[PDB]
DNA sequence: CTAGGTAACATTACTCG
DNA sequence: GCGAGTAATGTTAC
DNA sequence: CTAGGTAACATTA
DNA sequence: TAATGTTAC
C-alpha cells in the first residue's frame, strides 16, 4: 500500500508527486484488537496514526468519568499530529472500538519532511484551520443551541463531511454510529438523544430505515434554527 | 523593532523578517463600541492589537453570544480567514477605544512562503488554539457551571504563570461577569451565585479588581472526589 | 429531579461635561 | 464638585 | 419555570 | 446480547 494511496488521507493529499510517493517512505504497520487502547491524554506523542482498517474513536474523558467523543475515525484517517507539531502531550484518547489497522509516522522523520518540502507546510496549516473552525462551531452548536437543533445541526454537519459544496434536497446517509455515540459528540444523555432523533423524524425532518437515514435538508435547517 | 516579537506567532521569529518584514503594518483604530468587522465577512487582513480591547464573539440568529476572547495588547486576530480561503470565523467588536496595526494577506503569506519556517511558528499557534478551544468545549460539555467557572480561573491564571502554579495567586481579571457569563455558555445571575459559591466555599476572595485564588482547592471544585 | 434560563427588581460603582 | 448616563453586582420568582 | 440528566424498565433484530 | 424506546422524577 504505497500509491497514490497515500492522496487519501488528510494533510498527505494536497501533496506533491514527490514526498507523496516516496512517503511510504515512513510508514510501519501496526493493528489493535477491537476493544483496546493505542494511547491516552496524559501520553508522550512522538507519532502520528493513519487509519486503513477499522474504526477508533478518539475522546476525551472525565475524573468523574464522563466521556466525550471527539471521532470516530475510520479508512482514510488520520490523527496524532498535534503532539507531534507541537511539543506537547497527547490532546484526546484513542480506543480501537473494532478491530483496526493502520500505518505510523514517527515525529523526526514527518518533521524533516516538512522542513524539507516547506509548502507541505501550507498544506498541514489549511487542515488546523479546518479543524479550529469544525471544533469552534461544534462549541457553539453545545452553547447556544438546543438539544433537537444540536441533532440537526450534526445531521447536517456531517451531510457536509459527505456532498458539501451543496447539498441537495433529500440525503439518505449511512450513519455507522449508535446514538450513544451521538449522545457522546453532542455532550448529552442517551434518552433524551433518543426521543429527539424520534423527535426530528415525527416532525418530518427524517426517517430511519435500517441504517439508513434519508435526511430532509431543510425541513432539518430551521430545525436546526429559529 | 523588538516591539513585533510581543505579539503571538511573531514573537518565535527570526530576527530578519521581525524587524524588516513587518515594514507591513499600517495603523488603524476604532472608537469605544463599532465593529471592526463581522462574522459573514471577507478577511484579507489580519489585526495586531496595540492599546484598547476588542471582542471576539459569536452572534446567533436568536439573538445569542459567545464571546471568544477579549483582546487587548499584544494581541492577534483575523489570521484563520488569511491562511485559509474561508470567511471570517468570528465577529471582532471594540468595546473600548482601540488602535492596532493591520497586515495585508498577499504581505503576509509572501513573507511566509519567503522564510518558510515561519510556517513552523504559525502552525504551533494554530495547535495551541485547537487545544484551547478543545478543552473549551470538553469544559462547557462534561462539567457544571460551578466547575466552569473555577477551570476558567485555573486556565487565565495558567496563562499568566503557567508552566508552575503557585499556591495562591492574585488575579487581575479585567472582565465583568456579564463576560464570564458570555466566555462560559452561560447566565448572569446563576454564574454570579457560582462566583459567589467559590468565594463562600474558600476558593477566592474578591477584594476590588483583584481576586486571590486558591490553586488547589480550586482545582477539586474544578473535578470531584 | 435538578441545574440552569429568563424577566424583573433593587442596590453599589464607574465615569464624564 | 457635581448631576445625568450608563454599567456592574446580587437576588428573587417563576 | 423547564430543558435536559438519571436510574430504571420495556420492546426489538 | 446489544440497540432502541419509554417513564417517573
Ligand atoms: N478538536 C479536535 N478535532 C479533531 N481531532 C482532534 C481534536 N483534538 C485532538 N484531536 C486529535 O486527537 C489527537 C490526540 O493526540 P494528539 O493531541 O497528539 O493529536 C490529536 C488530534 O489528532
Ligand atoms: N476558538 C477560537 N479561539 C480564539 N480565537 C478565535 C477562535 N476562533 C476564531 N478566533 C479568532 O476570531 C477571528 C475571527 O476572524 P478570523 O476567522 O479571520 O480569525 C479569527 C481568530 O483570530
Ligand atoms: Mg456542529
Ligand atoms: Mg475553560
Amino acid at each position: 500500500r504505497s500509491s497514490a494511496f497515500w492522496r487519501s488521507f488528510p494533510i498527505f493529499e494536497e501533496f506533491d508527486s514527490e514526498t507523496l510517493c516516496e512517503l511510504s517512505g515512513i510508514a510501519s504497520y501496526r493493528k489493535w484488537s477491537a476493544g483496546t487502547v493505542i494511547f491516552q491524554r496524559g501520553d508522550q506523542g512522538d507519532y502520528m496514526i493513519v487509519v486503513v482498517s477499522g474504526r477508533i474513536k478518539l475522546s476525551l474523558f472525565t475524573p468523574q468519568g464522563r466521556e466525550l467523543m471527539l471521532r470516530q475515525h475510520e479508512a482514510g484517517a488520520l490523527f496524532g499530529e498535534m503532539a507531534l507539531l507541537d511539543g506537547q502531550p497527547r490532546s484526546a484518547d484513542a480506543t480501537a472500538v473494532t478491530a483496526a489497522e493502520g500505518y505510523v509516522i514517527g515525529k523526526k522523520d514527518f518533521l524533516a519532511l516538512i522542513t524539507q518540502r516547506p509548502k507541505t507546510a501550507e498544506a498541514v496549516i489549511r487542515f488546523l484551520c479546518a479543524q479550529l473552525r469544525d471544533t469552534t462551531d461544534r462549541l457553539e452548536t453545545i452553547a447556544l443551541y438546543d438539544l433537537n437543533a444540536r441533532v440537526a445541526r450534526f445531521f447536517l454537519a456531517t451531510l457536509r463531511q459527505i456532498h458539501g459544496s451543496e447539498m441537495p434536497q433529500s440525503a439518505n446517509l449511512r450513519l455507522t454510529l449508535s446514538q450513544t455515540d451521538i449522545a457522546s459528540i453532542l455532550g448529552a444523555s442517551r434518552p433524551k438523544v433518543n426521543r429527539a432523533i424520534l423527535s426530528l423524524e415525527e416532525s418530518g425532518a427524517i426517517k430511519r430505515a435500517d441504517g439508513i437515514i434519508c435526511c430532509n435538508v431543510g425541513r432539518l435547517l430551521s430545525i436546526a434554527d429559529p
